[PDB]
């Protein structure tokens, strides 16, 4: 009583606890009426899909094989979606026609500000957060905090002397002179704060700093009129591809970043639209900035009917990124998880996987009751490639199955000029 | 089950990791193709580019395997670069393609970070590679207003013809701050350094920063060496960067520069799947906190890059790289090979014990029994020249003897300039 | 038994292995002439991969430290001797022999600018003069430090003035304008001016030169150096010696020269047949030395064996903190526990833990279990000690014997 | 038999415990010992120094009474931190001296009178500015040392070695006049020339400032610690006050403590020595910046230390828990007296330190006493587990009574 499926010794009776199961056990038990997506093959429970999921695994495990597998059969049924595309490789195989680029050095691109997106008043501060991040340190943030102040302020203004200029905009934040930006500053809200004393000089000091270290790339990208806002709202909008060429990714974090986070806000003022289906692709959630606005969008984007797919190497990586607490936090927030299999070398988060995967309490013959890992760590040091654990959201087993290479011809080319 | 595991022979084997002899192991790991070793192992093909991390204590003979693991891949005519403390390599192996990079080494290239600038992106790409990451919070801080000074500087002096790494250093620590501060106007750096104390502050700060960096980079021999293009061409031979012991803390910025280019550069290379790099990195904690060697351990995979670095206590790249920071480092290498510790150092001895992993055995007394394969006390008494190889992927694990192949002297290891 | 503290077994498993005290002597006897370690002869090999002498106040670490000495000597290998209250000296002394103490008639003159031989020099011992800064920040102002003393020492030297009294001067007694005035042609000269930080990083340098040049002044001039008495075969051995009461006083002196042994060393002239040896009685009483680290792991080659002395783990952690001092001790491949006190359960389990445990088959039912409990350490007699040598070796219980040496020199002098 | 836990067939390894009388009779030596708690202390445990841990009340005075009584029959010299001259009311002969800034017979003392070279000065700078409790602390204390030594040298030096005037340039003078007297001295430089500069000037005055005070209203004499401990004849050394001015007179007390540390360094070496540094509470007294080296230097002066202590988190606070780790490393002997159900965390620690036991019944490794064990102690009953190979034992102390042969206070005039 349990072989083929639980990897430990056969026991007689299952008390408690996590159930594994075999692959084709599993296969049919989630297949449902509806047409659903697949992750390794194994039928998404419909109910599963809002509640993202997380896909932890090595490098070269499969990743890959399986966010393209998981967007090939949402888009067979239809479904929009977001891709932070690293490469264009998403894009050669599923870009199609009317789907949209964002590559400021990409001859598809759209043209974009975030100025395309400020529809009331509060929207101002609401992308200052998309474009200026969360500080890695209290301290840091600090600065970003007055950066942001900086930002909305000049911006609104610019935009009310109608000349929502991104260059402008740097130029003043960045270039002008201490006195001169003060100057334009007048009238704004910004107008005192940043003067008064050292302190308020110093404040100001670090809002210019943080501008110049984001914005760079907001500037020097191309000008258009498209909104991510209404993309979302237009049904017939089609695809999102964020691409971008591995050798600039550190450059590009920044607007990157800026863009995930921007839907992850926008969404939320999405009309009420039950039938609404919108999948956001992150393939790895450690190399953004710490997003000002995920958080809340794995939790409140139900109702949009947002679907996040994130992956993740060591639990290390996002700690430092967004902080231990609040990184826990957020992979709480993804509730099915998907385990591909790590390195030898990196015991703790080996740990941290056969933990998250669960005890089981078993009953067994020499009667004795044991609790036990259902998967060891040392199990997921060892998996092979292309072979992962699957536990869907909520009361359902967990599988060991393997992940096949379907192939894909490609019907784009990831990058142009 | 004897002679391959040290604890009770036992019934049956459920799960977990799994020992097996060296020779069993060698077996299984042969391949058809032309592969190399690691202690006499024959490494999977697959497993070369998942990277291969030696732990081991000093005199171990982390020396000899690595020597091993070279020849072997240069009889398959493999191309690489070595942190080749001494010459030792050098002395062995350098044929006359060969390339050398020590400033005080009658036989090295001339060179600049300047030959390496291909693209505006490329500024900041490389002031990463010349200003390695801080320490501290604060620390790095500091280097970052050092990269800003940095590149703001070095791109001007280029645009006006006159890219001198003795010009560059003349401004950014001797000239004085308001003829500095002149120089810089006209560049983005114009206002950032300037306008209260804090923006002169952090002036001060990135003239120390780069005061203590640049040294070496100036009395460097002038050249046009790019180790960019050298990566491109073919029959560009292979890289030693070597160093007589009593100036390693004084190389230690340039030769942590040089790495990094390496691991930035790879990610530039135009597709070759026939492309095979290596990268020794003698000692990885004794570099600084590289920039680019994250990625490169995680997207060098189609450029072709296979690392291997050495590391002796747990310690050592925790306190370089941050406790968070070192665990996605050395994750990041997928197959591990053990070569015994002192018995001064438990902490490390358990950490090897624990990422070598535990299995779930049956015994007769039956008993289930979860155990480690390998014992802290097993490594601790390990003798020389024998260590635990534990390649990427599933595979067993198995104790094996290093031997001392002899290499005959095909060249000086240092020639005075 | 008589040789594992537990309950006897059936068979051996795996693990830490203890032995008889004799049965282990004659294992680890070789051919070739060797050094002893509490009567235990220590393997040719063992000897480069150093020995970290572990134990309370009292156990006997000068006994074992003495002895080690000794018989080093009779096979005549060289040495360097962080000797308090010189008292290996008086025992060992010889007429050939080097002494540094600012304060007794014997001593030599010295002046780290007696070290300077090329360019890289200048940074490489200011590293030695002014040691790692117990915190971050302490650190930093300890760069400062450097930098100020290494471009002062530097301009001093080329004028032809190489005066400590001088160089003293210029970083704590002049103006700050005339210091920035002399500094005006250094690399310094624009560095700690500009900006109000420029001038806080500079204060910060002053207060640390002031701190630790002090001894360095009032030390008697000469030419000795300790670079040149390395490399000198007929050199003889060195002691730096000092007063108790004074320790402290001179740590940062003491300090200075330990480390510039340990960065020296890695220049000399291969030479397969040297035999050095470092004996820092107190490792943790010194200064966070700059080139300890790299000495334990690259002078096999300069044939450098350290010999150091702990009491408790908290020590050496205060430090080089915690990590860096997990580090330098990993860097000792061979241990001798001497037993300390009830008072501290937290180094007697380290100890426990380091020396290991074995897994067992015993009347079957098989263990796993540490060879030594820490409560027996705790409870060790004086003159008592576990040796563990470096690699695969058993470990023994020994006992320490008070051998006796006549005085062949005065400890102090003047 | 005298094992709380369950008896066993067979010891195999580990702390082994033993009824009193059995272990009195181990320990009983030809010459003449001590009595912690009536066990005869093994001589050579003496300069090994005695923790005495212990809840209030649990006997901890009791203890070091006895102690220092039968010290004293030895004809062995001692100093006291004495809380409300307890012990002196009880031992305190003609012969010996006391200081108590607000008692009558107190003597007259000002650092300079413990300098006699020149290293000396930073010396005990050490000793009247004890070390900060944090990283940022000790910064300031610094300054203030060296602003101290400095100024004391130059006073000294111009033949005015006056604890007023001292206080007056340190903490009254302006800025300048104070920078103007510093010229000539090392610290002429060193406080000028940026903000950081008069920072950390303003920041050496604040120390001196919260330091000095009790130093200056002392009353002027000529007496000697260093001296004193020279002198054969000396007698003893009581460090009295009233509870009342604990507070007030910490960084003094702190400051004689420390001056005992770092002087006993110094003395001439006499193989007959035998002297007692009694610290009712170490944990009372400042982070003293030579205790550490006198405890395991001290042997060849003779030094004999006795602390007592309550929480392991008290220690740890005022020294750092590495440090205080090392520090109660540095005592070989040790005293249980039993604590607080509501301390578990140091009931802990006492049970650890007391020791586990391999023994035979099965093998089982055990504590010897249990956490509990020691909560649920009753007082004047202890265990004893003197430095070395010996076992333990819980035994009981009485209560001996003492005669008072002088008043224990006396604020005169
Ligand atoms: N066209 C293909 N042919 C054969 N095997 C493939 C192919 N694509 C992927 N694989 C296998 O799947 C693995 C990579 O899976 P993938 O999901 O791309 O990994 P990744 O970590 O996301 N990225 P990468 O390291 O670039 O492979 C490879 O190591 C192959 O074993
Ligand atoms: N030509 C050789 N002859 C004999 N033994 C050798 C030789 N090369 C290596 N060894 C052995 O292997 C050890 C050194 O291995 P190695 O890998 O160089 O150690 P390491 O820690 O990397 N450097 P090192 O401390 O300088 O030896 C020596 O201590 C010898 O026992
Ligand atoms: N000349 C000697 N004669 C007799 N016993 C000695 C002698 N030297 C040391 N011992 C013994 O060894 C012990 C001290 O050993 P030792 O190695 O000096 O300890 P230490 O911690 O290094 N320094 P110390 O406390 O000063 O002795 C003493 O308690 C004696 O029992
Ligand atoms: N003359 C006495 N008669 C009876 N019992 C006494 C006497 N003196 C002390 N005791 C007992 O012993 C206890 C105090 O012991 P002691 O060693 O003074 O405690 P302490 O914690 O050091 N100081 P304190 O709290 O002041 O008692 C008292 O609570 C009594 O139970
Ligand atoms: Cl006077």
């Amino acid at each position: 009583v349990g072989q083929g499926e639980f990897g430990g010794a056969p026991f007689k009776r299952f008390l408690r606890g996590t159930r594994i199961v075999s692959g084709g056990k599993l296969k049919r038990m989630t297949r449902e009426k509806a047409k659903q997506v697949t992750v390794a093959g194994v039928p998404m429970p419909r109910d599963a899909e809002p509640r993202h999921l997380l896909v932890n695994g090595a490098t070269g495990t499969g990743k890959s094989v399986l966010l393209r597998e998981l967007a090939y059969t949402g888009l067979l049924r239809g479904d929009r979606m977001v891709i932070v595309d690293p490469n264009g490789d998403m894009l050669s195989k599923f870009g199609r026609d009317k789907d949209i680029i964002l590559n400021p050095y990409d001859q598809r691109t759209k043209g974009w500000s975030f100025f395309n997106e400020i529809r009331n008043d509060y929207d101002w501060q609401r992308y200052a957060l998309s474009v200026v991040p969360r500080g890695k340190t209290d301290e840091a943030e600090e600065w970003a905090s007055y950066g942001r102040l900086l930002l909305r302020e000049t911006a609104k203004k610019l935009a009310l002397i109608g000349t929502p200029s991104m260059r402008e905009l740097f130029h003043w934040t960045t270039i002008a002179t201490f006195d001169d930006l003060r100057g334009f500053l007048e009238g704004t809200l910004a107008e005192s704060l940043f003067a008064g004393s050292n302190e308020a000089s110093k404040a100001l000091t670090s809002a210019r700093f943080v501008l110049s270290d984001k914005l760079p790339e907001h500037v020097t990208m191309p000008d258009g009129d498209f909104s991510i806002r209404s993309w979302l709202e237009d049904p017939n909008g089609g695809n999102l591809f964020i691409t971008w060429r591995e050798d600039m990714g550190p450059a590009l974090r920044p607007l990157i970043s800026a863009w995930v986070d921007v839907v992850c806000t926008s969404i939320l003022s999405l009309p009420e639209e039950p039938k609404r289906r919108l999948w956001l692709f992150i393939d790895e959630l450690a190399s953004l900035e710490k997003l000002a606005s995920l958080a809340d969008a794995l939790t409140k984007g139900r109702k949009a009917g947002l679907r996040v797919v994130a992956g993740l190497q060591s639990t290390s990586q996002l700690d430092d990124v967004y902080g231990v607490k609040e990184a826990q936090t957020l992979r709480a927030s993804f509730r099915s998880l998907v385990v591909l299999g790590g390195s030898r070398t990196d015991p703790k988060t080996n740990e941290d996987m056969s933990l998250s995967l669960g005890e089981h309490e078993v009953e067994r013959d020499r009667l004795e009751r044991v609790r036990e890992r259902v998967v060891m760590p040392a199990e997921i040091a060892n998996l092979p490639d292309l072979t992962a654990y699957v536990g869907f959201a909520g009361n359902r087993p967990i599988a060991k199955v393997p992940l096949e290479i379907k192939q894909f011809a490609n019907r784009q080319p990831a990058f142009v000029e």
